[PDB]
């Protein structure tokens, strides 16, 4: 639902998901128009999180970028009327588009985090996260804090 506080404030419930993108151009489109889409399986998972969590955070990592480009809040359920067809033919293999509010654009490398593993993903290194991988709230909160502390990038510039 709607945000009733800042995503960094402690009293709200949060879930944190890693989003992978094969194309930087898709990230640029997401920043430009506040929109994302994911696989049908991830769409259901994110939908169930969206209705039952105060804030759903999406941590964006382009394939082979070596890290994160920023993070955003999921703002709506998948919506067939939101920017229909914006992604081109891949739209046909995805769930419906949903609104995203980008909350930080930055550069941070997985290797700057040292030996970080995800106990919710078989204790695998953060770099091996797949699209839709959930991270525990203590780690997710820290990743968003560390990203927020970095200088803001203007990735569209």
């Amino acid at each position: 639902g709607d945000p009733f506080g800042h995503v960094a404030s402690p009293q709200s419930t949060k879930r944190f998901f890693i989003i992978k993108s094969n194309r930087m151009s898709n990230i640029y489109t997401s920043i430009q128009h506040g929109v994302w889409a994911t696989s049908k399986g991830n769409s259901r998972k994110l939908s169930n999180a969206f209705t039952s969590t105060d804030h759903v955070l999406l941590l964006f990592s382009a394939n082979e970028s070596g890290g994160f480009q920023g993070f955003g809040r999921m703002m709506s359920l998948p919506d067939p009327q939101l920017f229909p067809g914006i992604w081109g033919p891949v739209q046909l293999r995805l769930g419906s588009n949903f609104r995203v509010m980008w909350l930080k654009q930055c550069k941070i490398e997985f290797e700057e985090l040292g030996k970080v593993t995800n106990p919710w993903n078989d204790d695998l290194p953060l770099r091996k996260s797949r699209d839709g991988t959930e991270v525990p709230p203590a780690l997710g909160s820290l990743l968003c804090t560390w990203m927020s502390q970095r200088p803001s990038e203007d990735l569209l510039a």
